[PDB]
């Protein structure tokens, strides 16, 4: 009886194994854009992907993950709110049932059609496995879907899913490069919080971008398809994998932009 995203080991059960899911800097959360305050001390953010190495794509029963070699320092993100530089490991999404749900972060109560999270870590502390007892452990760049005209950029991921359907399976998913996932502008939001799923670690600086990307219908459909049972198991559709807005308690979410 492991966590999930369904009625009997959904989020509002994770608190039993994951005590931590109550606590004071959780996440994802509501960005209320007329109290956030722009801090101009905040630097533009530095995405530097031009020798990110994509290893594999993987089907964990919760998400697809697109894993990077992270032995070097190639794709890394430093500036914005951060101090040193967070080295790329991983990229995710969350998505919903229907068009109307799915992003984990919204904006003014607004749910995105979906949420792309970039998972880095920080190089102070040498492994993702030691970055995430960390307060300043990871930094995750999030980024909104909405569905309109298709993002060329996926198409790559899109058209890899049907070799990963259910949970366990991966394939190789080499010479991917995530800058074709970004939008124009890089401004954002910021704030202290925590991974999204058990285990709900409070290690995460949030950097989530106000401009949204646009996908495709067909392609949103293609990640619906996906199976969170394992091969040879009841089908359940992988859909609706977001955590719901937890409390902001006692945090202050920056806004880079006037
Ligand atoms: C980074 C992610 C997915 C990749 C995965 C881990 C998490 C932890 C939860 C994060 O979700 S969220 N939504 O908070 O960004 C995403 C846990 C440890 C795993 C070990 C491994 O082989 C892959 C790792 C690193
Ligand atoms: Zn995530």
């Amino acid at each position: 009886h492991h966590w999930g995203y369904g009625k009997h080991n959904g989020p509002e059960h994770w608190h039993k194994d994951f005590p931590i899911a109550k606590g004071e800097r959780q996440s994802p959360v509501d960005i209320d854009t007329h109290t956030a305050k722009y801090d101009p001390s905040l630097k533009p953010l530095s995405v530097s992907y031009d020798q990110a190495t994509s290893l594999r794509i993987l089907n964990n029963g919760h998400a697809f993950n697109v894993e990077f070699d992270d032995s070097q320092d190639k794709a890394v993100l430093k500036g914005g709110p951060l101090d040193g530089t967070y080295r790329l490991i991983q990229f995710h999404f969350h998505w919903g049932s229907l068009d109307g749900q799915g992003s984990e972060h919204t904006v003014d109560k607004k749910k995105y059609a979906a949420e792309l999270h970039l998972v880095h870590w920080n190089t102070k502390y040498g492994d993702f496995g030691k970055a995430v007892q960390q307060p300043d452990g990871l930094a995750v760049l999030g980024i909104f879907l909405k569905v309109g005209s298709a993002k060329p950029g996926l198409q790559k991921v899109v058209d890899v899913l049907d070799s990963i359907k259910t949970k366990g399976k991966s394939a190789d998913f080499t010479n991917f490069d995530p800058r074709g996932l970004l939008p124009e502008s890089l401004d954002y939001w910021t704030y202290p919080g925590s991974l999204t799923t058990p285990p709900l670690l409070e290690c995460v600086t949030w950097i989530v971008l106000k401009e949204p990307i646009s996908v495709s219908s067909e392609q949103v459909l293609k990640f619906r398809k996906l199976n969170f049972n394992g091969e040879g198991e009841p089908e359940e559709l992988m859909v609706d994998n977001w955590r719901p807005a937890q409390p902001l308690k006692n945090r202050q979410i920056k806004a880079s932009f006037k």
